[PDB]
C-alpha cells in the first residue's frame, strides 16, 4: 500500500496565476517538487445544474463535488536528476500524518528512519484535502521543512462554469439594432437649478496697499460650526447651485436602473472566510526523500481574506467618498463622474455586492438634504472595499519563506480575470509559524500601506509619478506579481503596479459633457481606458473649483476669472503688480477661503503636477489623489525590507489621523500631514520599500527617445519609423527632436526656475514637434497674443480690458496676459520652460512603455478601409505640413502625448508595414466637412496582467516575461551610470502575437544551466475566444485588448493657423450613427482582418546575447553639443541597424516537439516535462563498499566516533576510500562522507556521499552510491 507511489497517469502542469511548475530543491536532500495533474478531459462543469434556488455558493460547491470525482492532482518530489521519487496526492492519501514533535516543538526525526508520525490527519483534512497543489516553498533555515499553496478544484476551471454565474461586467444584450457605444453612457451635462441661487458663492465686500485692478472680487467659502448636532452654521462647500438634466427622470448614475443583470463576484469575502474549503490555504509539511517515514505534515493554515481585510485604512470603509468631501462629492457628482478614491463603478471586482453599489449614493456621507448646511456630515455607509472571491484569488500565489513567517504577495490575477475585470493583488499575507514552527498566525497587509513612504529619491528613471498617498490612504496601489525573489542578498518583488488616476485628473467645465463623451466615459468607468485622452478644449481651467463659483459668468462674455474653459494663453503673469492685486488682496481664515479672481489654468502636464498623486521628496505628500486605475499601468519592481516584513505586527492599528472628518466643519481646517498618535502603529508599515524600479532609468524628454528607439511586436518596425528618397518621410511617433520647426529659448514662466547664472557652450533651442503654432514662417520664436480665445459669440477677448489690467500706485494701467506665449499646445508639446503649456508627462510617459511593449497603443480613426472611406497616404498625409490640416494631428480624441499619424503608420494602418497592399486606414483632418472620429485597437490582444514568473539571472540582475516581451532589470541591483538598465527580447512566433488570447500559450519562464533566460511557449494551448453565437454575431466582440471607445466629433480644420487656437469639439452623443463602418473596427478581430492578419511554432525562446559592456547609452546622455534629449536621439538613429548593442531584440526559438505543460527544475537540470533525466556520468564510477568488502578490524572495532572529524562531521579523508569503491586513480578530494546519523553505542556510522560537480565547484550526492539512494549506514555483521 505506497500510498504515495508516483502516479503515471499525472503529468506536470502550470499554473496560469502564478507560473509554478516546480521548485528547485537545495541543501543536503536536493531536487525538486514539482506540481502534477490527471489528464482527462470531457469534464462538461455543464452538468452541474442551477436550479434558479440556492445561490452561487450551493453552485460551487457543487462544482468541487464534481471536479472531485473527475480531475486529480498531487506535487511530485523529484531527485537532483529529475527523476521522480514519490507522488504526495491530498486526496489519494488514506493515512495522513502529523510530525511527532518534542517538547520545544521540535519534530522528531531519524535521517534513516524518517519522521515519527502521530498517526493523526492534520487539522481540517477533509476540506483540504480535495484541494489543488498550486506552489512549493522550502524553508530556508530549518532543513525537511516545506509549504505547500492550496486552493480549491473551483478555483482553476473559475473560468468554465456557469455563464450566468461568471460573466464580465460590460453588458451585452442580445439585440441586433445598431451598435452605439454612448448607449450605456450618463452623457447630460447638468444646468443651473433656479430652485436655488443662494446657493451661489458671494463676493468679498472690501479691505494705502500699492497694486489695484478693476476685476470682479473673490468668492468667499464661509464654513462655521455654530451649536448644532446635525447643522453647520455656514457651510459654503455643500452649496449646489447647479442641478442635474431632468429627462422626465434624472440624468443621473443609478446602479439599481443601470445594472439590471449587475456583475458580482462568486463569493463574498465572508463566504471564502466561513467556507474554509472555498479558500486558500497552506500547509506547513516535513519531507526526507531517502527516510523511510519520508513524509509527514505539520500545520494547517486557512488564508482568510477577512484577516486583510481587518487592516484596510478606515478611508476603504468609504470609499465613495474622499478628505475634499462635500465639494468635491457634488462637483464629480454632477459632472457624471465617480466619486471617491475607490468607487464601486470603477473598480467592482473588490466590493463584496459588484455593480449592485455602483453609483454615488450613500457615500457614508449625507448627501442632498433639502438644507445644504446638514450636508457633509458622517452617516451609515452598506459600500466598504472588501475581498470577494475574484480579488482574493488575484492574491493568491507568490508565496516566500523568511525566517519564522511566510508570505503570500499573490499572482498575475489570469485565474479570475475576465476581459472587463482587473482582478489583482491588493496586498501580503502572512502566516508567522512560532515555537519551531508547531504554532502559527495568520495577517494580510494591503501594498497601499506598505507603499506609504514612497519618495522620487528611491527612483532612477521617471520621476513624479502618481504613486503618492496621505494619511486617508486614498492611493489603493493592486499588483500583477511576476514574484518576490532573492536577487544577491536583496529581496524583490516584480511585476506590474496599478498607479494613480491621471486620465480623469482634470474636470469638465459643467456644459462640456456631450462634446468629451471618451473622458466622461472614463470617469464614469464605462471607458476602462488607464492611458490619457486629449480632449482638452472642455476642461475647466482648474478642476478644484467648487459648484457654487460654476454660475458667476454663465454667458461666458466676462472670460469668469473664477471658473472659465481651461486656455494656458489667457492666465494671467507671475508680476508682482498681477498677483498683489488678484491674490493677496484677499486673505483666508480660520472661517473663509477664497476662490480668487486670478486666471488660472495650463494644460495635462500642469493640471496632473497640481492635481495628482504625484511622488515627491516627503511621504504621504498627496493632496489630490484622484481615483485609482482600473489595470495595472506601470511596470515595478522593489527592493523590500526583509526585517520589516518579518519584524512588523499582526495588527495594524490606524488613528483619528487615518480617518475623514465627521463634519464639513472639521473638514475645514484638515492639515494634511499628522503626526501619528502614541497609541497608533501604522506608521511603522510605511517603508517596507527601500527603492523601485519603473522601467529604463531615463527622465521627461530624454525617456521620448528610447519610447521611439523600441519597435512595436506586431510590426518588428520601430515607432521612430527613423529607417528610409522622398521629403515626405514619416516622422517619429513619441520624440519632438527635429519634428516640425526648431523654437528660441526665453520666458521663463513659474516656480522661479530662473537662473541665467550658467550659460550651456551650445544653444539649447527646443524642437516645437509635430501640431506647432507660428506667427509666419520666418518668425518662430514665440507666439504674440493675438492667436488669442475669441470664444463668447464670435467677440474676441480683449487684453487691455478694464478688468483685464492691473494699475500699482502711481498709475499707468497695464494688462495682466502674457505677450508672447510657446508654440506648440499639441498633445506632442513639449515646454522644458513652460509646464502650463506642456501636454507630455511622465505618468503618460510610463504607461506609454508598458502599452509599447504590449503594442496594444491605441490610434484615432476617421477613415476605415472600407471602398467609399479610405486614407490615400500619397496625397493625403504630408509629414512636411504638420503646421497645418495637412499634418492629419487630431489634436483632439488621440492619446495624449503621441502624434497619431506617426503612430497610425508604424501600425501599418496606412502604408506597407503590416499589409503588403495599403490598408489605407486613418484620419484625415478635413477643412471641408465637421469630424467624426473614434479610437481603434492596435489589434493585438496583450495585457497588462500578463506577468510571467520572475527569473533570477545573477546577484545583481533579474526578469520577467510581460507579454511578448522579456524584459531584464540590469541597473536595479547595483546600478551602472550611463546605462539604460532594461533589455527587451521580443517573441518571434506571430501566431501567438496576434492570437485572440495570447498569453493562454505561456508556460513559465526559468533560468537554463547555461546561464540564460527561456520561456515556454505552446500555440496549441491557446484559448479562442468564448464563442460563435449565431453565424458569428453582427456586433462588438469582447476580447481582453477590448475597449469601449466613445465617438469625438470637432467642427471642420483650418487651412491655415489650425493648431494656433485649441480644437473645438461639439456633441457627438447622435455621431455614432454614421460611424458604422469605424465603429466596427473597435472589436479586435476586424482591424486583424484588414491588416491581414489574424488567420494562419511550440517550442522555448531564449533571450537575447547581453554582454558587461550592453546598455551602455552614456555616448547618448551627454550634454556636449546638444540637449540630452536630442544627443539621445542622434545617438539612437546611429545605433538603428543595431539595437542588440543597447539591449533590444528578438529572442531566439528552439522547437519542441508536443504540448510544453512546464519543466522540473533541480539544482542540476530543468526538464521540459519530464524529458530525459539520466544517472550523471561524473558519478557513475563512484558507489559504496557491499557490506560484506568492510574491514572491520581497522578503526571500526574502536568507537564511532573516531572516524569522523566531530567539528566538520565529515568521515576523515583516510578512511574514505576503506568505504566507497573509487575508479583506479580517482581524486579523493573530489569526494567526501558527510555523518548523517552515528550511534556510539550500537556502532552505527550513516553516511552520505558527495561529489565536487566538475561545473560549480559545489558537492552534489552521489545518487548512484547506493541501491536506495546517496544514504547508507555501515553497521559491523548487523
Amino acid at each position: 500500500k505506497h500510498q504515495q507511489a508516483v502516479d503515471e497517469t499525472l503529468t506536470p502542469w502550470t499554473w496560469n496565476n502564478n507560473n509554478f511548475s516546480s521548485l528547485k530543491i537545495t541543501g543536503e536532500n536536493p531536487g525538486s517538487f514539482g506540481l502534477v495533474r490527471s489528464q482527462n478531459d470531457n469534464l462538461n462543469i455543464s452538468s452541474v445544474t442551477k436550479n434558479s434556488s440556492d445561490d452561487n455558493l450551493k453552485y460551487l460547491n457543487a462544482v468541487e463535488k464534481y471536479l472531485d470525482g473527475q480531475q486529480n492532482f498531487a506535487i511530485r518530489r523529484y531527485d537532483n536528476n529529475g527523476r521522480a521519487l514519490y507522488d504526495i496526492n491530498l486526496a489519494k492519501m488514506e493515512n495522513p500524518s502529523t510530525v511527532q514533535r518534542g517538547l520545544n516543538g521540535e519534530p522528531i526525526f531519524d535521517p534513516f528512519k524518517g519522521f515519527g508520525l502521530t498517526g493523526n490527519a492534520p487539522t481540517d483534512w477533509n476540506e483540504i484535502k480535495g484541494k489543488v497543489p498550486v506552489e512549493v516553498v522550502q524553508s530556508p533555515h530549518s532543513p525537511n521543512l516545506y509549504f505547500v499553496l492550496l486552493v480549491p478544484k473551483v478555483a482553476l476551471e473559475y473560468h468554465n462554469l456557469n455563464n450566468q454565474v461568471v460573466k464580465e461586467s460590460l453588458e451585452v444584450k442580445a439585440t441586433q439594432s445598431s451598435f452605439n457605444p454612448t448607449q450605456r453612457l450618463q452623457k447630460d451635462s447638468p444646468v443651473k437649478d433656479s430652485s436655488k441661487q443662494g446657493e451661489k458663492l458671494s463676493e468679498t465686500t472690501a479691505s494705502s496697499g500699492m497694486a489695484t485692478s478693476t476685476r470682479a472680487k473673490a468668492l468667499k467659502v464661509e464654513v462655521e460650526r455654530g451649536s448644532q448636532s446635525d447643522s453647520l452654521l455656514k457651510n459654503d462647500f455643500a452649496k449646489k447651485p447647479l442641478k442635474h438634466k431632468n429627462s422626465s427622470g434624472e440624468v443621473k448614475l443609478e446602479a439599481e436602473k443601470e445594472f439590471t443583470e449587475a456583475w458580482k463576484p462568486l463569493l463574498t469575502t465572508d463566504q471564502i472566510a466561513r467556507e474554509k474549503g472555498m479558500g486558500a490555504t497552506v500547509v506547513s509539511f516535513y519531507d526526507a526523500p531517502y527516510s523511510e517515514n519520508h513524509t509527514a505534515f505539520g500545520l494547517v493554515d486557512h488564508i482568510d481574506p477577512k484577516k486583510m481585510v481587518e487592516n484596510y485604512p478606515p478611508s476603504w470603509k468609504t470609499p465613495k467618498w474622499n478628505h475634499h468631501g462635500i465639494w468635491d462629492y457634488n462637483a464629480r457628482n454632477l459632472l457624471l463622474q465617480t466619486t471617491g478614491f475607490f468607487n464601486p463603478r470603477r473598480h467592482p471586482e473588490w466590493f463584496d455586492e459588484g455593480q449592485a453599489k455602483a453609483d454615488n449614493t450613500s457615500p457614508g456621507f449625507k448627501v442632498g438634504d433639502t438644507d445644504h448646511k446638514k450636508d457633509g456630515f458622517k452617516k451609515n455607509s452598506s459600500s466598504p472595499i472588501a475581498l470577494p472571491f475574484e480579488a482574493y484569488f488575484a492574491n493568491i500565489g507568490n508565496m516566500v519563506a523568511i525566517g519564522n513567517s511566510v508570505f503570500i504577495f499573490g499572482g498575475n490575477g489570469h485565474a479570475t480575470k475576465m476581459f472587463t475585470t482587473n482582478p489583482l493583488s491588493i496586498g501580503v499575507f502572512r502566516i508567522k509559524y512560532t515555537d519551531n514552527f508547531s504554532k502559527s498566525s495568520v495577517t494580510g497587509w494591503p501594498y497601499a500601506v506598505l507603499f506609504g513612504g514612497l519618495i522620487n529619491p528611491q527612483t532612477n528613471g521617471l520621476k513624479d509619478l502618481p504613486l503618492g498617498t496621505n494619511r486617508w490612504f486614498e492611493y489603493v496601489p493592486r499588483m500583477a506579481v511576476s514574484g518576490v525573489k532573492w536577487v544577491g542578498n536583496q529581496l524583490v518583488l516584480a511585476g506590474t503596479l496599478t498607479m494613480g488616476d491621471t486620465a480623469t485628473v482634470p474636470r469638465l467645465k459643467y456644459d462640456q459633457l456631450e462634446k468629451h463623451l471618451n473622458l466622461v466615459a472614463q470617469g464614469q468607468g464605462l471607458l476602462r481606458e488607464d492611458l490619457q485622452i486629449f480632449t482638452p478644449y472642455g476642461w475647466a481651467n482648474r478642476p478644484d473649483i467648487p459648484v457654487g463659483a460654476w454660475l458667476q459668468d454663465e454667458m461666458g462674455s466676462k472670460f469668469g476669472p473664477h471658473y472659465f474653459l481651461n486656455n494656458p494663453d489667457i492666465q494671467d503673469n507671475v508680476n508682482n503688480d498681477t498677483v498683489e492685486a488678484l491674490i493677496s488682496s484677499y486673505k483666508n481664515t480660520d472661517k473663509l477661503k477664497h476662490v480668487y479672481p486670478y486666471r488660472y489654468s495650463g494644460l495635462y502636464a500642469w493640471q496632473l503636477f497640481n492635481w495628482s498623486n504625484k511622488l515627491t521628496n516627503t511621504p504621504l505628500s498627496a493632496n489630490f489623489v484622484n481615483e485609482n486605475s482600473y489595470a495595472p499601468n506601470s511596470l515595478f519592481a522593489a527592493i523590500l525590507n526583509e526585517d520589516l516584513l518579518t519584524g512588523l505586527s499582526d495588527k495594524i492599528f490606524y488613528g483619528k489621523e487615518n480617518e475623514f472628518a465627521e463634519n464639513e466643519a472639521d473638514r475645514f481646517n484638515q492639515l494634511l500631514s499628522l503626526n501619528p498618535n502614541p497609541n497608533t502603529n501604522w506608521a511603522r508599515y510605511l517603508n517596507v520599500v527601500q527603492r523601485f524600479t519603473t522601467g529604463p532609468n531615463l527622465d521627461s524628454s530624454t525617456f521620448d527617445q528610447f519610447l521611439d528607439f523600441l519597435p512595436w511586436i506586431g510590426n518588428g518596425k520601430p515607432f521612430s519609423n527613423s529607417p528610409s528618397a522622398s521629403s515626405s518621410t514619416p516622422l517619429p511617433t513619441f520624440s519632438n527632436i527635429n519634428v516640425g520647426v526648431k523654437s528660441m529659448i526665453t520666458q521663463h514662466l513659474n516656480k522661479e526656475n530662473t537662473r541665467w547664472v550658467f550659460i550651456p557652450n551650445f544653444s539649447p533651442d527646443i524642437w516645437t514637434g509635430a501640431g506647432y503654432r507660428v506667427q509666419s514662417a520666418n518668425q518662430k520664436n514665440g507666439i504674440p497674443f493675438e492667436q488669442v480665445k475669441p470664444s463668447n459669440n464670435s467677440t474676441p477677448f480683449d487684453p487691455n480690458s478694464d478688468d483685464n489690467k492691473v494699475t500699482p500706485s502711481g498709475g499707468s494701467s497695464k494688462p495682466t496676459t502674457y505677450p508672447a506665449l510657446p508654440n506648440s499646445i499639441s498633445p506632442t508639446s513639449d515646454w522644458i520652460n513652460a509646464l502650463t503649456f506642456t501636454n507630455k508627462n511622465n505618468p503618460q510617459r510610463n504607461q506609454l512603455l508598458l502599452r509599447s511593449l504590449l503594442g496594444t497603443i491605441p490610434v484615432l480613426i476617421n477613415k476605415s478601409g472600407d471602398s467609399n472611406d479610405q486614407f490615400n497616404k500619397d496625397s493625403e498625409q504630408k509629414w512636411d505640413k504638420t503646421e497645418t490640416n495637412e499634418g492629419n494631428l487630431p489634436g483632439f480624441g488621440e492619446v495624449n502625448g503621441l502624434y497619431n499619424a506617426a503612430l497610425l503608420h508604424t501600425y501599418g494602418f496606412f502604408g506597407t508595414n503590416t499589409n503588403s497592399t495599403d490598408p489605407k486606414i486613418g484620419f484625415k483632418a478635413d477643412s471641408s466637412s465637421s469630424s467624426s472620429s473614434t479610437l481603434v485597437g492596435s489589434g493585438l490582444n496583450w495585457t497588462s496582467q500578463d506577468v510571467g514568473n520572475l527569473v533570477v539571472i545573477n546577484d545583481t540582475s533579474f526578469g520577467f516575461q510581460l507579454g511578448g516581451w522579456f524584459i531584464t532589470f540590469t541597473d536595479f541591483i547595483r546600478p551602472r551610470t550611463g546605462y539604460l538598465g532594461i533589455t527587451l527580447s521580443s517573441l518571434q512566433d506571430q501566431t501567438i502575437i496576434w492570437a485572440d488570447q495570447p498569453w493562454t500559450s505561456f508556460k513559465g519562464s526559468y533560468l537554463d544551466s547555461d546561464g540564460t533566460p527561456k520561456s515556454l511557449w505552446d500555440p496549441t494551448a491557446l484559448k479562442s475566444l468564448p464563442n460563435s453565437s449565431t453565424t458569428y454575431d453582427t456586433n462588438p466582440t469582447l476580447s481582453p485588448s477590448f475597449q469601449l471607445y466613445q465617438p469625438n466629433k470637432v467642427k471642420a480644420y483650418q487651412t491655415t493657423n489650425t493648431y494656433n487656437k485649441l480644437i473645438e469639439p461639439v456633441d457627438a452623443t447622435s455621431a455614432a450613427t454614421n460611424m458604422t463602418s469605424l465603429l466596427k473596427l473597435l472589436t479586435t478581430k476586424n482591424i486583424k482582418a484588414k491588416l491581414g492578419k489574424g488567420t494562419a511554432g511550440g517550442g522555448v525562446s531564449q533571450t537575447i546575447n547581453t554582454i558587461t559592456t550592453t546598455g551602455n547609452i552614456s555616448e547618448g546622455l551627454k550634454e556636449e553639443t546638444s540637449i540630452q534629449a536630442e544627443t539621445l536621439k542622434k545617438f539612437f538613429d546611429s545605433k538603428q541597424n543595431n539595437k542588440s548593442e543597447i539591449g533590444i531584440g528578438d529572442s531566439t526559438f528552439t522547437k519542441m516537439d508536443g504540448k510544453l505543460t512546464g519543466v522540473v527544475s533541480t539544482p542540476l537540470v530543468n526538464l521540459i516535462n519530464g524529458q530525459g533525466a539520466t544517472s550523471d556520468s561524473d558519478t557513475e564510477k563512484i558507489s559504496f563498499k557491499p557490506g560484506n568488502q568492510i574491514d572491520f578490524n581497522r578503526l571500526f572495532t574502536l568507537p564511532v566516533t573516531e572516524l569522523f572529524d566531530p567539528n566538520t562531521m565529515f568521515v576523515y579523508d583516510q578512511y574514505v576510500p576503506l568505504l566507497v569503491n573509487l575508479p583506479s586513480g580517482f581524486d579523493q578530494a573530489s569526494i567526501r562522507l558527510k555523518v548523517i546519523s552515528y550511534s556510539v553505542e550500537n556502532q552505527t556510522l550513516g553516511v552520505r556521499l558527495e561529489f565536487k560537480d566538475p561545473q560549480t565547484q559545489q558537492f552534489i550526492p552521489v545518487l548512484n552510491a547506493s541501491s536506495t539512494g546517496p544514504q547508507t549506514v555501515f553497521q559491523p555483521f548487523n
